[PDB]
């Protein structure tokens, strides 16, 4: 359907499976996608007919910067499962939760994990 | 299936919920696609069975300049529904209106908001 | 299913609906995608059952370098057409042609069209 | 399903139709995605229920850093067969194998190939 | 001394030798820097002490989109002379005139002049 | 002399001369240079014989974070005398301030001020 | 003094100390500064008093895709020879020769050389 | 004052003054500046004039990739001193040493240390 973005958030987390990564931390970036009905908010010009933008980037902090995992699965898993018990109008979400300085000996952009989670 | 695109049309507008957003301005950015047949246009190469791709920005910048909204869903819906008004070989358009510079205390690259819209 | 990529070819042509234009030319880009099976040539390394993408390459070349039209979707048209007529094992083709200095007055990264061709 | 990627690998290697490419090399990059069921590691926080990213781009980097094919089909086909073998909980894989600075008197930001396998 | 900079402004011109780009027009872009003490400033937090950095950037809108010369000498001369003219806290300017897209069969970022004018 | 650089540092802030930027807040971006002997630290390998670039980032933070001026000036001022007092060893810094995302209704990269100073 | 500018030319060439090199090519970028009195041609709109910027750049062009020299070097200073031989009111000119793909086994964005030449 | 420039070296190493980065590691990129005197090497096109980058480069990765310190200052300054050592010819050298990912809980681009060096 219509989407909501939020391109490249970008927190300073401390998740990771080695302890080091634990204390040390480094930088995580998320891209979301949220899946809603658009029309009638503009069509009204009413952003109580969609979902603040805002509270989308501070569900994200939340979980990133304020919860500690060990994989960035419990990330992506995390976000998507706050996003659908809070906002009832987002049908569908797309998660991607990126590390851009993994502990990996190589020379790469990043590393990344995507998850989708719909309504059961 | 053929398209027309114009890529990040950047425009300064007065958009936005909070009326210090109304007074500031700031940047939008706008990405466009058209979906029309080209195959006509391409084998005769006149311009009559395709569409102008400069009025196409000058739609979009009326829409973005010339107006305020309160949302940014607003914007993408009026240039939806003007380019379908206006254009007969166009069945279907997808509008993203991009706000990189958001009133968000954090750090990211932009929001977005992106619809798709047909004629009944 | 399998895609050879070719991004962001650049030439200098002198296509345009303008006279103008087509005096002083200006910088055109393509993007080329090709559907055709590689398996074969993965497991066998050979590239008679493949396509040289020098080839593909310079096919493009010549429509946007030794050619002058007046629509971009007559540069698209003309090289989906030289890909499939020259290359029946390729099954697919997707041509984006893009202006990326039109003379608009305005602010954009560019203008661009997008088609998709196969066998009837 | 879900996915893991790894955006960007880069190495040098020596693969090439030409004689004078297998011992001068060049660059080559990699996008590797993989789909699989992450929702038991969301879930459970527990490596073994998702793939190590690492092991990921270590088979990655053996079959562009230590052998040679003449062909950019045959690393993506190496990769995919490798990972489809060794991880049963990978359902599907698209690769890319990028190369960057090819042979070819032009301008051009990369040729590549891509491939998605699945199990036959 | 101190320094004030304004990176990479883009305006639409049709400044040019050739009548083909008086017609069309192209992207121009202008980098300004001047000089001049701040400590006051900084110790005041009073605009009066420095210099508006909006009044700075239409300067150079003025010259660029509602003058026209042949030359991008011009172009920088004349914004050099109107910010020695109306600024006079402003001991030495920089301008740096941009031509991105100019009527040249090639390869290449861009063109440009830069000049440094100061106070007789 | 030797150099210690930070590139590029991103905070959110609430400087600005107009009340609605105090308000809403915006990007805020800090290069930092300062000059030291380096010599000693490279052949000991002993930071206490450096400058910790942990504490100067924390140093930048502050200021534009925990402070609101009218003037970027203001912030860059700040920020060098703060380095100067607490850094003997530092003889000279240069402070870069840039506001990427100004209320100026145009089309630009970013404005800026930078200093230079010392211990008179 | 003033400045005229060309960054980042593109040509594609066959200079290289191994013969491999010498037959497969590669991409060569230049860098192009010359300095020269400007205000003249800025207070005249004339450019008779100036360099047509156009000029110099098939001056490059000629050196790097109509010769083969072993080194950069050469390239360089054959460019740096041919503007101080044809243009007399050029002074000095700063030449920077790229070789973004050199055949070294690692990783990098570039090598490249770069010269000052000035008149008698 | 000509100059071979080697940017954007990209390595992977395990400097720091924290043992769980001499652990984990991270990227380090370098930028190398080199002066000598490239006109006997211009005008005879013979390598034995100048200095083989390659071996630069074979020189920096010898620092970052197989040794540890525990500042970036030991790493700039091995750099030079290995430089200036073993090549006559150069006079001087420019080493920056840059940690793009280090552990500090922010948001930039890079910290850096930059050295010149010459023969006392
Ligand atoms: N799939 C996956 N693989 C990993 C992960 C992770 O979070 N997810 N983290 C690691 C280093 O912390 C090791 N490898
Ligand atoms: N969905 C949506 N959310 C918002 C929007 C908006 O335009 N759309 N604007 C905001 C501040 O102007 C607040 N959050
Ligand atoms: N769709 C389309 N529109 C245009 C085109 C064109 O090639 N295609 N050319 C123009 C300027 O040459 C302006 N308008
Ligand atoms: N499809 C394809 N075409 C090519 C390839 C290749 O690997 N695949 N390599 C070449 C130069 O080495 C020549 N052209
Ligand atoms: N130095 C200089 N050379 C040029 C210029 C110009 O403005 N300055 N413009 C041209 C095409 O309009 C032709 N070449
Ligand atoms: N030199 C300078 N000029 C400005 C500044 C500023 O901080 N410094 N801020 C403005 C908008 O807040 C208006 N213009
Ligand atoms: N200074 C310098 N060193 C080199 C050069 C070169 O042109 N200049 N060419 C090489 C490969 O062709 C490798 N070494
Ligand atoms: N000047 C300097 N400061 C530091 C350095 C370093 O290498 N150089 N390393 C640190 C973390 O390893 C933090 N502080």
């Amino acid at each position: 359907m219509d989407k909501i973005y939020i391109h490249d958030m970008e927190f300073y987390g401390y998740h990771g499976v080695f302890p080091e990564e634990n204390k040390l931390g480094q930088r995580f970036k998320v891209d979301l996608t949220v899946e809603l009905d658009l029309k009638r908010a503009g069509e009204s010009d009413d952003l109580e007919h969609s979902v603040n933008y805002g509270e989308l980037f501070e569900l994200c902090r939340k979980v990133v910067e304020d919860r500690t995992y060990k994989l960035v699965e419990s990330i992506a898993e995390n976000i998507a499962t706050d996003i659908l018990k809070q906002y009832e109008s987002i049908s569908r979400c797309t998660i991607k939760v990126i590390k851009p300085d993994p502990p990996i000996p190589g020379h790469y952009r990043a590393v990344a994990v995507e998850i989708t989670r719909e309504r059961p």
